[PDB]
């Protein structure tokens, strides 16, 4: 989660994640690109304000006021700059002076041409094969992080995609217990509250700006599936884009399809629930997706109706007491898809976002793995389309966002865990097309 420059003993001995940019006189000579103006090494700011309770909370957790288990200090980039260095440009920005406008438009991938198609799955599974430059993932918690010797971080090198799939895992791990230690509460970073669709937002462009990277093609963007259909088929599971079924099981991906190839990371939780470890990089097994297979729960078998975007964008307070997977009359929890498309809050209704999960019947649904199957990633830029419109025509009330008492992970000022450098929910609650750099081609429900 932090770049590979600040895996070190040294630096987290200093407590300092402020890496060089062009380092001319040496190490450490151009931290944060400070001797061109980019930026400065700076300390973190961490939401300090209280969280809803969780019986029993020890507090040891890691991911309480990210990221200052780790580091309190990081790279603040002046301007238009940003980057863990400052190296790079605030989305929305090009340039080596950061000041030419970009504005990216991500599509239905159904409208997309069989060229972009093809280049879409192929930057996809380039992204899965490709090791990500920066960033470098930590397999054990803080408290052994330094291994049995003391001097070696248990950090590994992750491929793009797989830290894509990573940080999610991360984000909704549960907190060690171990011996003797009664069952903790469990604690979602970015579901069941209001920073699900902030983390989520950044997650995206995270993945958006690390392929464009990747391929070197700046205005590559993210589409996105049209999940809202009422369909009992998935749309998109075709071998020219996420995969169809194999003819020889299926719960599995079509041979002709690359996704058939790809193999999952995160998948032991057993293992990491008792050994006390994290996910690490090391693959092991291959997706399993089943559309409209969940015979047991037919509500999860069609997807949801196209009234359902358009009712769910009259719910005007974008979420409500006590903000978790209970509140009524929230957006953020009718988009989820824990209350009804209307506002209204049943524990039986599964609706939008977690509706067109569960209808994927396999890896796409189980929370600490489903970024594993790629069609999460179209399935969110989708919700993210609903969270941008609804910015939009309700200019961006981030009033009803609570401050405290919120989930731990949700509270407005909280850095979503666990992204570098930090950057806060509130930073995310901005409509896209002028401050993010990027709109949606998409029409909506007229009702
Ligand atoms: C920002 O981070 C700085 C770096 O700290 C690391 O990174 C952070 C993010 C965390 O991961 C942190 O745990 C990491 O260590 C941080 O500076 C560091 O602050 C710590 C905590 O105070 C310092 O450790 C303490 O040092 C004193 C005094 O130094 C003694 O040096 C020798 C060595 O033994 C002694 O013989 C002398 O008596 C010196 O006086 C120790 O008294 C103290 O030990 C006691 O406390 C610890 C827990 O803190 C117990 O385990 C012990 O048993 C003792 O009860 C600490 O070890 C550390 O030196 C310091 N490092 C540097 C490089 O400055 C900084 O404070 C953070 N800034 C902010 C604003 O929060
Ligand atoms: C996919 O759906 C199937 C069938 O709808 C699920 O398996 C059933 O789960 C119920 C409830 O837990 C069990 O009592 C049944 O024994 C299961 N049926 C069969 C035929 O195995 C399955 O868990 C779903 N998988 C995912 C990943 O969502
Ligand atoms: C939503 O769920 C929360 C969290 O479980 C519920 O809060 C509980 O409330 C009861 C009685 O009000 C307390 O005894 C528990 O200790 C609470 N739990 C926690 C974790 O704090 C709440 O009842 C639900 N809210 C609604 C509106 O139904
Ligand atoms: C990580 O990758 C970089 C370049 O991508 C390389 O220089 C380095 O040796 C790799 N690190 C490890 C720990 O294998
Ligand atoms: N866990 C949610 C749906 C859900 C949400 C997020 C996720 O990554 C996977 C999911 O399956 C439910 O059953 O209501
Ligand atoms: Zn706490
Ligand atoms: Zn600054
Ligand atoms: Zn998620
Ligand atoms: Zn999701």
């Amino acid at each position: 989660q932090f770049p590979r420059q600040c895996a070190t003993v040294e630096a987290l001995r200093s407590g300092m994640c402020c890496p060089d940019l062009s380092p001319v006189s040496g190490p450490g000579t151009d931290r944060c690109g400070s001797s061109s103006g980019r930026g400065r090494c700076e300390a973190v700011t961490a939401d300090s304000r209280p969280h809803s309770p969780q019986y029993p909370h020890d507090g040891r957790d890691d991911r309480e006021v990210w990221p200052l288990r780790f580091f309190n200090r990081t790279c603040h980039c002046n301007g238009n700059f940003s980057g863990h260095n400052c190296g790079t440009c605030r989305p929305g920005w090009r340039g080596a002076a950061c000041d030419q406008r970009v504005l990216i438009v991500r599509r239905n991938l159904l409208d997309l041409s069989k060229e972009e198609k093809n280049h879409f799955v192929r930057a996809l599974d380039m992204a899965k094969r490709t090791t990500h430059p920066l960033f470098v993932i930590a397999t054990r918690r803080s408290e052994e992080i330094l291994g049995p010797d003391g001097n070696t971080p248990q950090f590994e090198n992750i491929s793009i995609y797989n830290y894509f799939v990573w940080t999610h895992y991360y984000s909704v791990k549960k907190t060690f217990l171990g011996v003797g230690q009664e069952s903790f509460g469990e604690v979602d970073f970015s579901h069941e509250g209001p920073a699900f669709l902030t983390w989520h937002r950044y997650h995206l462009l995270r993945l958006e700006k690390d392929m464009q990277e990747m391929l070197q093609e700046p205005s590559f963007s993210l589409p996105y599936w049209n999940f809202a259909t009422g369909k009992n088929v998935c749309d998109i599971c075709t071998d020219d884009l996420m995969g169809s079924r194999s003819n020889f099981d299926s719960t599995l991906i079509s041979p002709n399809s690359v996704f058939s190839q790809w193999r999952v990371v995160c998948d032991s939780l057993e293992d990491y629930d008792t050994l006390g470890t994290l996910c690490n990089s090391t693959e092991d097994g291959p997706i399993r997706r089943n559309p409209a297979g969940n015979v047991a729960r037919p509500m999860v078998q069609r997807l949801p109706e196209p009234q359902d975007v358009a009712q769910c964008l009259e719910v005007g307070l974008f979420d409500t007491p006590p903000f978790y997977s209970n509140s009524t009359n929230s957006f953020r929890n009718t988009v989820e898809g824990y209350s009804d498309p209307t506002g209204k809050y049943d524990p039986a209704v599964r609706s939008l976002h977690n509706l067109a999960h569960l209808f994927l019947n396999g890896t796409g649904g189980q929370t600490h793995l489903s970024p594993n199957d790629p069609i999460f990633v179209l399935l969110h830029t989708f919700t993210d389309a609903v969270f941008d419109e609804w910015l939009r025509r309700y200019n961006a009330d981030i009033s009803t966002f609570p401050l405290e008492n919120a989930p731990i992970g949700h509270n407005r000022q909280y850095n979503m865990v666990p992204f570098w450098p930090p950057v806060t929910n509130t930073e995310m609650f901005v409509t896209a097309p002028d401050n993010l750099g990027y709109t949606y081609e998409i029409q909506w429900p007229s009702r």
